[PDB]
């Protein structure tokens, strides 16, 4: 930077400890991880200044040719990445993303069915201090309690129970892949709409790595930070059919202005996806998660449903007697960065939970691999079985300091 | 910039095409500004790889002690400018800012009663197609049909009639200052909260030249961008006893994780407005606007309300027999951006419209004064005193561009 520093003391100060923070410490929450120079480089850009609402070649305000071809630019490569016939890449978010595909197709107080919120599913699925559920009325499907993989006998009886208008898939702590067809089937027989909020995963997806929604659900959202590994902001991709109302959704119906810049970046983003080196990182992010899984469960860990087919992991601490919260605590002591996180069943609250969260995506973007995986999880074990050792805290601190260098 | 070039071209070229634009043509869009070299490095830095859900020293992720400086510079700056008792950061927009107002205190099916969006309310105040309209029961006060200022006692009379649980003040398009004591008396008499938008005048209530909506309104909400001349973005200003309440709505009710690089952005600009030189700036956009009018007039048009005590200005173009959709597509021609808007008591629809709304904030930024105010007044005249002719019009194309250099 050359202007901030003069220009913003106080500013630049926190932002260079937080460049330095996110260089110290192993970043394992799931959904983050760390973009390009080149996605920086076009949120930083004068892209801001341009007012740009409504679409490419139907614009409410003149002088937008440029920011017309950036916009093209993210739908095109978002439709070749994932195979969608239509794509909406204003979505501020994953929030605005969802919120735009809910106001599309119901009216308030219809009933939608979605991931139980304990066992992984998303506060835009329904949570009661969400738009979500105080709009609508959600009901849950379940993960069975021994394989807490989704029971998908569960989803058809809540479907076949509730009649829901839409039935949401996806999930921001599920372990596992989702069986796109086996919901659709169920829409399918009840006449839902299916909706994937394929947010964690969506990186996966454009590697091969996960399943695609896209053949099978009506809408998909998605964030495109996460596995993406883009600026922070949603997306939604529809079949045709669909694709004039959830334009109108978006705008006029839930936002105004697009923010053109981060649609620079996002398209900057799925240029990097559509590249072979952006498979092969997908490719180690999944390696080593089921690396670092096998790892933890040789240090005696207890994982949800056994393991991970995806970028994440969800620790079950019961047989250790910890808390997630009092799990997050100390990790944050030796900097290790994971959240509390319910599990299936918890007996806690979602303020104490059961378990902690983890993701391999932002540490493989930074070039860690399965050595690296192995001794994450022995210092995940040093730390989590000597919670009162100051020594062993250390010896943490200093094995972590090894790692980041 | 150093690696978008190298890494994605076809982004770069349509970025630099649109720098070389926001350069070359006469920008008198209302709502636009040109931000500072600090506000756009704030908002290209690393803080878009942080997940920041919930608030500074309250967050549902560790490691935010840096992000939480941020955050906080920016809430305790908005209110040293403005004179809050609390402020929000977190919307993503204009339209999320005024969401989260709503989610806070109307229920589905509310009655709202807003500005008449014909005579200068805002999409978000209740238009049928926006969630504003569709969720809540809007009716609308308008402007008298000779003076085009808000007629008080239409405000009054719509609010005894309709009973509304919320009223909204505040404009798009309009150009006479707003009595926000007015509107609170009123709101007082009938049970009402009041909010304000304040997003097109939110630089000149800083700098002091509009009277500031804060004391008198429950909520104030304002978009950072436009007079404020910071990065696109939303916030919500309101006393201490809707704080509480006002931060769940926008976390967990209608977004989820903040964008932490445009909030260091919008610190950055909070910053710059504390500051001498922006009152300075402000008070040259205010007599720019009233120049440009007194200009205009000279010219032989007629002005929305005769004049203007802000920044932007209303040209009823029916004595020319002209359109604003043919007023904005000649001018587009000759590099002067302005945009079509419906005047009070417009005969033609919204997408034809019988005006063009102008702002001198943009101009100003560049460093035009008065005599550039004069020139940009001439040129308009000639374009519009003679659409049909090329040689006016190439006449025009060369008087822009000795102004752009």
């Amino acid at each position: 930077m050359k202007y901030l520093p003069q220009q913003d003391p106080q500013v630049f100060a926190a932002i260079e400890q937080e460049r330095k923070r996110q260089h110290a410490k192993i970043e394992l929450i799931a959904s983050e991880n760390f973009v390009s120079r080149a996605v920086m480089e076009a949120q930083g850009s004068v892209l801001t200044n341009k007012y740009a609402q409504g679409y490419p070649g139907r614009r409410y305000y003149g002088g937008c040719e440029y920011v017309d071809i950036v916009e093209e630019l993210a739908r095109e490569r978002a439709k070749q990445l994932f195979g969608a016939e239509h794509a909406n890449v204003q979505p501020h978010s994953g929030a605005q993303a969802n919120m735009a595909v809910y106001f599309t197709v119901l009216e308030h107080g219809d009933t939608v069915l979605g991931m139980n919120l304990s066992h992984g599913g998303h506060l835009t699925h329904g949570s009661p201090v969400n738009f979500s559920g105080v709009q609508y009325n959600f009901v849950a499907y379940g993960v069975d309690p021994e394989t807490h993989v989704i029971d998908y006998d569960d989803v058809r009886e809540k479907a076949r129970l509730h009649r829901p208008k839409l039935i949401v898939a996806a999930a921001s702590a599920y372990p596992r892949i989702i069986d796109f067809a086996k919901f659709r089937e169920i829409a399918d027989e009840v006449g839902a709409y299916l909706m994937v909020d394929m947010a964690h995963i969506a990186g996966l997806v454009a590697a091969g790595l996960h399943p695609n929604p896209v053949p099978y659900a009506h809408f998909v959202t998605t964030t495109t930070h996460k596995t993406l590994r883009g600026p922070r902001g949603g997306m939604i991709l529809c079949q045709e059919q669909f694709a004039k109302q959830i334009d109108k959704a978006i705008f006029p119906g839930i936002q105004g202005g697009p923010l053109m810049h981060v649609i620079a970046a996002k398209a900057v983003a799925f240029g990097e996806a559509l590249q072979d080196d952006f498979k092969a990182y997908a490719k180690r992010v999944v390696d080593n998660a089921k690396r670092l899984a096998s790892a933890l469960q040789n240090e005696g860990f207890t994982l949800v449903s056994g393991g991970t087919d995806n970028h994440l992991l969800l620790v079950d601490l019961r047989p250790q007697q910890l808390t997630g919260k009092t799990a997050e605590k100390v990790l944050d002591e030796v900097g290790i960065t994971v959240n509390k996180n319910t599990i299936p069943y918890d007996p806690e609250s979602p303020f104490v939970t059961s378990g902690i969260r983890i993701g391999t995506a932002a540490v493989t973007t930074r070039g860690f691999g399965l050595e690296e995986m192995d001794e994450i999880a022995a210092i995940i074990g040093l730390v989590l079985k000597n919670v009162g050792s100051e020594q062993a805290l250390e010896e943490a601190r200093q094995r972590v300091a090894a790692l980041t260098d």
